[PDB]
């Protein structure tokens, strides 16, 4: 590159990487130094334009040289941000003599951009352990049956008319006749749960578990609540989730363990006390008198037949919010003795929610999505985080959920469907989550993870839950049509992206199932071995992910996007750090020259294909390795 009225792209970069930010996460006190990028020589001057709200104002800071990389190809211009309390957003303005570039969250452009500008939140953190973990996502009936004496069996007991139907082990999950899919049972537990740990912290490596519903409700699922305060009997009781609970935190039977409990507050089950439809208690619910000491928790139409819920489903009553300090909120998050405190204080001390329908928490009965619902979530976030800052608040939302954290003041993190799970299954399947045809291509994948990235905060970005599939959906290899291959590249994405890699229960040994409830079949215990190489896979990108901090916090560069071979490459590195990953979409092997000169890895230097043990040495910038279709190379450094 030189002086020469030309800015090049391709030798631009920034992102809020060690490399780039000394403060990813700063006080009011801190202030934030930047860097960017450059062919060496190839600019004159370069600007860091921000948005402040404190002033609602632009502020500029021009930037100064301040080095060269290792390899002296880049330039790194530096400049500096203030410190103090408001959320900041900036862009950079690159110069080279008659030619101008700008650049923020969503790469260069020609024209000024006016949104998907980088953030800077003051005081706003979302827990570490959730940034650099792998998660694992369990639908607790179907997982493992460790106590069959608190097994729910055919008759059992009846719902709304209907009596509950026992499935032998492994067979299929829908309802004979005169049952209902919702009153289907397996068995799992909870201390089937606790006899397997080793296999999800030993086998697998994940330290986190994320468990869908797994307190009292007449469901399979459960998300229709009887009983916020009681276990389901099904999965045991109180002591039996505080004995899961330590072997969880134990460090003692692998890494130390986080466990992430699946919080149902914008509704409840029409058979909770409180609304008691069917008469289960003394006491007088909603749904029974307009005098019930809880009359007030919902919202009737039509008393008492007509009454807001969860997307029309009588069975679930939606829960009337109300204003600031009202009972509702009260229960839910504000109490000592709340849903939310209540698990997160000891004997529990469980370490983070899941916000289930998020979106539509609301007063009133309206439908969320509003000041009312925003106001709602920054109080839990406050309540949540003033028992234990280091809770993680991961929040159900299938689009852009910049709403709930761009401000840091609410979630800190979301189900990544838009930024995760779409893309990559379209990308490798051909079919969007549903499993309807949807195809796109490397070039456009790319795209698509670049903007949706660009919505989030980078410490918010880190911590998305990004999971192939779960419990409202299809299952990916079912979108893949078994073809196990399609498995390996997802899982080798997926434990080299941003984002908690989040696995469902499932999946790494290449679980198939359709739409719900075909999605939540029982897990073969004989395909949860190394001897399936899904499963060994996962084993060992989870290894490997676990071995590399820039994996988990480093910055992210695309590095190729190849339609014609179907091949992708992106690199992700930091101060200490420099990884090359390169997938394989095609049916095809291909033999790619990767330009791990982008992420300045020394020539003469050597890198490892981390997936085969393999080594390579980069000569002129370049490192040629062969991968074989539908399969990718993780070169590390
Ligand atoms: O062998 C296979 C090979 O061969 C071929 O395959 C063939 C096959 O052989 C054929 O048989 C044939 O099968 C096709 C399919 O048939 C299916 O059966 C049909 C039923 O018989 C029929 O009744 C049904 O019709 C309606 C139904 O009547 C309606 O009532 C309605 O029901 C919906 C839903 O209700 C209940 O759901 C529960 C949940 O189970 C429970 O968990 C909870 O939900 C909570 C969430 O879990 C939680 O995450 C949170 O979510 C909030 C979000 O909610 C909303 O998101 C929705 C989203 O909109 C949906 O798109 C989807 O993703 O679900 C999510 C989640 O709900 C909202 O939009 C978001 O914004 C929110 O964030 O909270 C909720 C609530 O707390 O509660 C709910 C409600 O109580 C039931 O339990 C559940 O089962 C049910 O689905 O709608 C259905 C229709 O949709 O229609 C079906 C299908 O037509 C079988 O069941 C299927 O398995 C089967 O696939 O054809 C196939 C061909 O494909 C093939 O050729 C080969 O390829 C095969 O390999
Ligand atoms: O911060 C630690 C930093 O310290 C040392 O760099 C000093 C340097 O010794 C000073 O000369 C420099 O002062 C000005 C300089 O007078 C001015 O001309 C220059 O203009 C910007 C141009 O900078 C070019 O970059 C480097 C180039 O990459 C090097 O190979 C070459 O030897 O030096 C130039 C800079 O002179 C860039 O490529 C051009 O496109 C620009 O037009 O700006 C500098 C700084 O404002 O201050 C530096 C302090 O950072 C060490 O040499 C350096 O390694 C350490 O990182
Ligand atoms: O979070 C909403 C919206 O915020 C955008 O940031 C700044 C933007 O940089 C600034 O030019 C404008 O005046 O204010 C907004 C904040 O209100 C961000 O760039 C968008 O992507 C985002 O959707
Ligand atoms: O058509 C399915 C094919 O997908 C390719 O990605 C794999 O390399 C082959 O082994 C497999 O047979
Ligand atoms: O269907 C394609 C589109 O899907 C979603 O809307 C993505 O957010 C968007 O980035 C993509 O272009
Ligand atoms: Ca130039
Ligand atoms: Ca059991
Ligand atoms: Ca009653």
């Amino acid at each position: 590159a030189a002086n020469d009225n030309n800015v090049e792209w391709n030798g631009l970069f920034h992102d809020q990487g060690p490399l780039f930010d000394n403060a990813p996460e700063p006080t009011s006190t801190q202030s934030v130094t930047l860097k960017l990028r450059t062919f060496k020589g190839d600019i004159t001057s370069a600007n860091i334009k921000y948005w402040d709200t404190a002033d609602n104002a632009f502020h500029w800071v021009p930037m100064v040289w301040d080095s060269n990389d290792p390899t002296g190809t880049f330039d790194y211009w530096k400049g500096t941000i203030p410190a103090s309390p408001s959320i900041k957003y900036y862009r950079f303005q690159i110069n080279d003599g008659t030619s101008t570039a700008w650049y923020n969250g969503n790469g260069p452009s020609s024209t000024e951009p006016n949104a998907d500008d980088f953030y800077i939140i003051p005081n706003f953190k979302t827990p570490d352990w959730l940034k650099n973990g792998v998660m694992y996502q369990i639908f607790p009936d179907r997982f493992y049956n460790g106590d069959s004496s608190n097994d729910v069996q055919t008759g059992s007991y009846t719902y709304n008319g209907t009596p509950t139907e026992k499935k032998a082990w492994g067979s299929s999950v829908y309802a004979d006749p005169g049952y209902d899919n919702s009153l289907v049972f397996f068995g799992g537990d909870l201390a089937g749960i606790d006899q397997k740990l080793g296999y999800i912290k030993k086998t697998l490596g994940a330290n986190i578990l994320y468990l869908n519903p797994i307190f009292k409700a007449p469901t399979n699922h459960k998300y229709d609540t009887q009983d916020y305060m009681a276990v389901d009997p099904a999965f045991g009781d109180n002591s039996t989730l505080q004995t899961l609970i330590n072997d969880i935190h134990s460090t003692a039977n692998g890494p130390k363990g986080y466990l992430i409990l699946d919080g149902v507050f914008n509704h409840t089950g029409d058979s909770h006390p409180w609304f008691d439809k069917y008469n289960n208690f003394s006491s007088q619910g909603a749904y029974e008198s307009q005098s019930s000491p809880w009359y007030n928790y919902y919202t009737f139409y039509t008393w008492p037949d007509s009454y807001a819920s969860f997307l029309g489903f009588n069975s679930l009553p939606k829960l009337n919010y109300g204003n600031s300090g009202s009972a509702v909120r009260g229960v839910i998050y504000n109490n000592s003795n709340s849903v939310a405190k209540t698990y997160l204080n000891p004997p529990y001390s469980v370490d983070g929610w899941r916000l289930n329908a998020a979106q539509y928490v609301d007063a009133n009965g309206n439908n969320g999505s509003d000041v009312t619902n925003h106001q709602i979530w920054s109080e839990f976030r406050n309540a949540v985080k003033g028992v234990n800052s280091n809770a993680a608040i991961i929040g159900q939302y299938w689009g852009n959920a910049n709403p709930w954290t761009a401000q840091g003041n609410q979630w800190d993190a979301a189900t990544n469907f838009d930024g995760f799970t779409q893309p990559v299954s379209e990308w490798i399947t051909g079919k969007d989550y549903q499993n309807n045809s949807a195809s796109i291509s490397t070039t456009q994948f790319d795209s698509w993870l670049r903007g949706t990235r660009a919505n989030y905060p980078t410490n918010v970005q880190q911590s998305m839950m990004n999971f192939l599939s779960n419990h409202d959906i299809t299952r990916f290899a079912t979108r893949s049509g078994g073809d196990l291959w399609k498995t390996y590249l997802a899982l080798i994405f997926q434990m080299t992206y941003v984002g908690t890699p989040t696995i469902y229960y499932g999946d790494e040994y290449g679980m198939q199932g359709g739409a719900d409830p075909d999605n939540r079949r029982s897990f073969d215990w004989s395909q949860a071995t190394p001897s399936n190489s899904a499963v060994a896979l996962t084993q060992k990108l989870i290894t490997i992910r676990n071995q590399y901090p820039a994996l988990r916090t480093g910055s992210f560069m695309t590095l190729i996007t190849d339609d014609t071979n179907k091949i992708y490459s992106y690199g992700r590195f930091d101060n200490v750090n420099r990884i090359a990953v390169v997938l394989n979409n095609d049916s095809v092997s291909h033999t790619v020259n990767v330009p791990v000169w982008q992420l300045s890895m020394p020539n003469g230097s050597t890198v490892t294909d981390k997936i085969t043990g393999h080594s390579y040495t980069v000569q002129n910038g370049m490192v040629t390795v062969a991968v074989d279709g539908h399969y990718g190379a993780v070169l590390a450094q």
